[PDB]
């Protein structure tokens, strides 16, 4: 039994399984440009363990 930080490669894998349907948008506050190497939503769970029913909220 682990729980590493939803981050990196381990995060895009987590969030396919965790939203489970095909069919969500996914679709973030963009902010102009979406990128700039920067994210926001990675640094939350990165520094600390994210809540499983924070992840289901993102994934509308």
């Amino acid at each position: 039994f682990v729980n590493q930080h939803l981050c990196g490669s381990h995060l895009v894998e987590a969030l396919y399984l965790v939203c489970g349907e095909r069919g969500f948008f996914y679709t973030p506050k963009t902010r102009r440009y979406p990128g700039d190497v920067k994210r926001g939503i990675v640094e939350q769970c990165c520094t600390s363990i994210c809540s499983l029913y924070q992840l289901e909220n993102y994934c509308n």
